[PDB]
């Protein structure tokens, strides 16, 4: 929440955002073989989330 | 490359795309503690890439 650092926080905001739509759309009726298979797609938000947690430490003051 | 399935291929196209800009921007001057730390961000394209490979099998005809 400084001024230029917080700008990086928003960057990750879109990463998890697109994952929401791309998720419901992905299985919207294109191809389904296994649950774990598609799980790799949602994992994108899982990883970015882990770092997104500490990313706030250097960005804002939790 | 069917008609509706290929639509899912483009979805992943943006995932790896944003990762390109968000990468150079992330380290544009916001915070740097460790290499592996930021590596978690680029990993997003690594995972989506793995599935993006086979995703073409059910989509188009490689």
């Amino acid at each position: 929440m400084k001024k230029l650092r917080e700008e990086a926080a928003k960057l990750f905001e879109e990463w998890k955002k697109l994952a929401e739509e791309a998720a419901k759309l992905l299985e919207g009726g294109g191809g389904g073989g296994g649950g774990e298979l598609m799980k790799l797609c949602e994992e994108a938000a899982k990883k970015a989330e882990e770092l997104f947690k500490l990313a706030e430490e250097r960005l804002k003051k939790l």
